């Protein structure tokens, strides 16, 4: 029992994390096979990140003005493009450490551990979820840049996040590894600030159901509610729509604990109106909504990644 | 900016779990160089736990009959003893993996990441702190024993926790890797429970002073306290009493904050006097102590590891 915040093991990750160096930027590259993923601001000086063109900047650049230090063992550079808003840098070895990998866009509401790294160099690991408004609310510091946000599936680690920027908000935005942003966002110095978030409603039932299973119960109730009045009452504590795939994902839980996943919801508009009157749930004294139903049921029943 | 419950990377860890069964039982093992370090129950039945005399299930076992997978190759297992409460089995490889490493017994206050490990597989990592009552709230289920909890200091693990049971409240028990246990926990099945809690002070501060580095200030103002005033309060709210040298400690946080060790304490008092009146730190509307100074210091500075 318990429930914790849990990442993925970064082994494998930690494996591919290079450190990439561009004129006096150094930021975090991700090694996999014979390339190297970066942000491509790398290439960007201060005053270039006031309004870049990227492809004058990179045409402007040769091979060797990327150095990149895979541990104490620097990688040649032969070759450069941009994908979007990552550089791809073809080097002449192929990463040994490689794992079976993917890269997938993830959706908002959905989670991802994010190997923080310096230096080309991990520095820790913590579990985010995308945010609805597509911003994450990670931990990173200057040089940061280029760390990578991942699942692992068995022995596959899909890739989904890779850091590019922090908003005025203290939270945080990236790319997928195609180098498309997540959200509204750009690589340049302008005033774009993360706009409205919503909570994850579906992750805040699946939080509850991991509460119910952890023994937390206090919050239950003989009561029900249907789901358009559920989605009445969400809508004005700025939650999001439940759907019915949402519900239809909440089933196992649901069985497994005995609790209706409309009953849950009643239990969840009563916390909404009462608040938690002095308790807490798991721990906290928020409604938790950073943990999807498949989190809940993996830590809750016990998948492990080889 | 932002802080988040943050763990090592755990690859160095990974490359040392291994799955150690012996009869019907099947847990984790940590293998570092040609030693397997396990929990020694794992050479216990179900009744043999009531009450094992551990001297003598252990002699009437011999090397054949602990099966230790690493992965999919099978160690063989050529002499084992025990060390109190762990079981060292010698195993014919060195791991090839084995990570610079100490063994380190840690304070409860102090924190570590726990790599959680099923079967020898790696599933999840996690940041814990050592409970003042010898406990941690970890995630654990059924398989998990022999999970260690460990710190990185550049390129050296050191461990200090390896799991060995669930207490009644769904609190963990388990030794460091000198099998010696946290608290005053046996390997039997005894009606042992946790015991009393408190919530680790310097901690507390430690947080509220990464509240301050990210822009959370709400909570400050212009009072200041005593240590003994502020451990007064300290005691009412089962705090545990703050000394001289957490202060101490302290000094860097406060420092870089300009927020004196003894105004935050006044803070603290405030929060625990009124709470939080709806508002939240740092994302929580819980006085978090599970991030030591040190934890606050690395995340809000950027030490990495290799
Ligand atoms: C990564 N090493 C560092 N981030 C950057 O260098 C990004 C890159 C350049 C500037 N930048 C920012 O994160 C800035 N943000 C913005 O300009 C924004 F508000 F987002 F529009 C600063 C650092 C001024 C907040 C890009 C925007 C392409 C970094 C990453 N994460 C946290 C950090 F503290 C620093
Ligand atoms: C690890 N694989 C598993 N834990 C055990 O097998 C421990 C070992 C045997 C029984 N045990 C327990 O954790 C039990 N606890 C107690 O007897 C206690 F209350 F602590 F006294 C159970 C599982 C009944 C709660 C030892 C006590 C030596 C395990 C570890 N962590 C979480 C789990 F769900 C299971």
């Amino acid at each position: 029992s318990g429930f914790r915040k849990m990442a993925f093991p970064s082994g494998k990750v930690e494996g591919c994390m290079v450190q990439v160096t561009c004129g006096t930027t150094t930021l975090n590259g991700l090694w996999l096979d014979d390339v190297v993923y970066c942000p491509r601001h790398v290439i960007c000086t201060s005053e270039d990140m006031l309004n870049p063109n990227y492809e004058d900047l990179l045409i402007r650049k040769s091979n060797h003005n990327f150095l990149v230090q895979a541990g104490n063992v620097q990688l040649r550079v032969i070759g450069h493009s941009m994908q979007n808003c990552v550089l791809k840098l073809k080097v002449d070895t192929a990463n040994p450490k490689t794992p079976k990998y993917k890269f997938v866009r993830i959706q908002p509401g959905q989670t991802f551990s994010v190997l923080a790294c310096y230096n080309g160099s991990p520095s820790g690991v913590y579990q985010c979820a995308m945010r609805p408004n597509f911003t994450i609310k990670g931990s990173f510091l200057n040089g940061s840049c280029g760390s990578v946000g991942f699942n692992i599936d068995y022995d596959c680690v899909s890739f989904c996040y890779m850091h590019h920027m922090e908003l005025p908000t203290g939270v945080h935005a990236g790319t997928d590894l195609e180098g498309n942003f997540y959200g509204p966002f750009v690589d340049r110095q302008t005033a774009q600030a993360a706009g409205t978030d919503t909570t994850i409603t579906v992750n805040v039932l699946a939080w509850l159901y991991a509460a119910v299973i952890n023994g937390d119960r206090w919050f239950l109730n003989r009561f029900t509610t249907t789901l358009n009045d559920f989605n009445l009452v969400a809508m004005k504590y700025n939650y999001e729509p439940l759907t019915q795939d949402h519900v239809d994902i909440l089933g196992p839980l649901s069985a497994q604990t005995g609790i209706a996943v409309l009953d849950m919801c009643a239990s969840l508009k009563e916390l909404l109106q009462n608040g938690m009157n002095g308790r807490t749930i798991l721990g906290s004294a928020l409604l938790e909504d950073e943990f999807t139903p498949f989190d809940v049921v993996r830590q809750c029943s016990g998948v492990t990644f080889q």
